[PDB]
DNA sequence: ATTATGACGCT
DNA sequence: AGCGTCATG
């Protein structure tokens, strides 16, 4: 009816670096570029652990979370960059500073929100309203989405995959109603456009290139994002989400590929987003809690209010080291030297974030986890962080987590520690 | 031994 | 405050 809200009252988008690890190291290294690679954390244990792939390398199989010895099984050519490694531990130094290379980018265009090192939303609400009364009227050439697909496009009465995108973008276009300021389809189309320019941008600027999804809301940006990778962008219009989600597995829709996806599937027997719509709210509510109900309510039909926040920093900063099978840490010496090569990164990290951004970390999150427990942290507690200093963060973190050895012996480290991780949080402007 | 993080919800 | 969940370069 005519107050049945749509969910179509923003325009957002979310942009996705392409296997953004194994582009930095491209970039850094041209020898490995238009080549299968993958970038690779370690390497004694098997290899080391795979965490970014390149698409020609994908294309042989190799994903993240695979050992590069498997790997190379897959593809027997596939070239390897090794993450830094400082004070005994990976360092992402390189990632995080290419990453505010592109964030800061973005943010000429529109505010964003950083939603991980490689990715951030958009909100283009603004912005599109200002180049829609820039345009007067004026239509959207094709030339103006180069890279764009329309999802669901084209239908109705070429084998190229170029020109299956130029006909869908062509249909599109054509029905496009170019003098009502207030569709929400050319709204998003204009969104496409400044989409378009935004990642031309970021490609000339850092030589860095992404994908895109632009839609209504976070989550079906971030879906659309994914669905024509690599090096191009998705426009998913509220009217495509029928047809998108008949098909769409729950555990595709960004929040729901893990418990209570499954749980969604199992409870109410469905498998597919589109599914979701047969149930009423309070019976999404009823089994999923008042909050997960609405929300599934409501996106099952392309509709989500989460705003773009206007985050563009990590309102964390933290350093990780598991210590897996026998290098475990069974002493209290050893405890203590690696609290303080984690310290000793962690201030480094604090102290060019001060510098960069006006702000200081007020609170250490020290987090430990013990050999046989499954939870990923065995133990998590806080304290003041008053200080940049590495050697009294260590220690603090050890007066924090010392009477967690049930050891007797002081000198030994019972039950072993297979991770260490330090955080820093609570900001407040200095 | 699937590693180093980061965000957020729950109670 | 501490724990759990979800994402994944
Ligand atoms: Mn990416
Ligand atoms: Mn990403
Ligand atoms: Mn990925």
């Amino acid at each position: 009816g005519p107050h049945m809200a749509t969910g179509q009252d923003r325009v957002v988008a979310l942009v996705d670096m392409d296997c953004f690890f194994v582009q930095v190291e491209q970039r850094q290294n041209p020898h490995l570029r238009n080549k299968p690679c993958a970038v690779v954390q370690y390497k004694s244990w098997k290899g080391g652990g795979i965490i970014a792939v390149s698409y020609e390398a994908r294309a042989f199989g190799v994903t993240r979370s695979m050992w590069a010895d498997d790997a190379k099984k897959l593809c027997p050519d596939l070239l390897l960059a090794q993450v830094r490694e400082s004070r005994g531990k990976a360092n992402l130094t390189k990632y995080r500073e290419a990453s505010v290379e592109v964030m800061e980018i973005m943010s000429r265009f529109a505010v964003i929100e950083r939603a991980s090192i490689d990715e951030a939303y958009v909100d283009l609400t603004s912005a599109v309203q200002e180049r829609l009364q820039k345009l007067q009227g004026q239509p959207i050439s094709a030339d103006l989405l180069p890279s764009t697909y329309i999802e669901g496009l084209p239908q109705g009465p070429t084998v190229q995959k170029e020109g299956m995108r130029k006909q869908g973008l062509f249909q599109w276009l054509d029905s496009l109603q170019i003098d009502n300021l207030t569709s929400p389809d050319l709204q998003l189309t204009v969104g496409a456009v400044i989409v378009e320019e935004m990642r031309a941008a970021i490609e000339r600027e850092t030589g860095f290139q992404c994908s895109a999804g632009i839609s209504h809301n976070k989550v079906l940006a971030k879906l659309a994002c994914g669905l024509n990778k690599p090096n191009r962008q998705t426009l998913v219009s509220h009217g495509s989400v029928p047809q998108l989600f008949s098909q769409m597995p729950i555990r595709k829709i960004r929040s729901l590929g893990g418990k209570l996806g499954a749980s969604v599937i199992e409870i109410l027997g469905i498998e597919y987003m589109g599914e979701l719509t047969q149930f009423t709210e309070s019976q999404l509510q009823s089994h999923f809690g008042e909050k997960n109900g609405s929300w599934l309510y409501a996106m099952c039909r392309g509709i989500e209010h989460d705003p773009v926040k206007p985050r563009q920093l990590p309102k964390t900063i933290g350093c990780s080291k598991n210590f897996p099978g026998k290098t475990a840490l069974a002493t209290r010496e050893q405890v203590q030297w690696w609290l303080l090569q984690l310290a000793q990164e962690l201030e480094e990290r604090l102290t060019k974030d001060r510098n960069d951004n006006d702000r200081v970390a007020t609170q250490l999150v020290v987090s430990i986890r013990v050999q046989g427990d499954k939870r990923l942290s065995s133990l998590r507690r806080c304290c003041a962080l008053t200080r940049y200093d590495a050697h009294k963060m260590s220690h603090d973190a050890f007066t924090v987590i010392k009477n967690c050895n049930t050891s007797g012996i002081q000198t030994e480290w019972s039950p072993p520690l297979t991770m260490l991780f330090l955080c820093a949080t609570k900001f407040s402007a200095s």
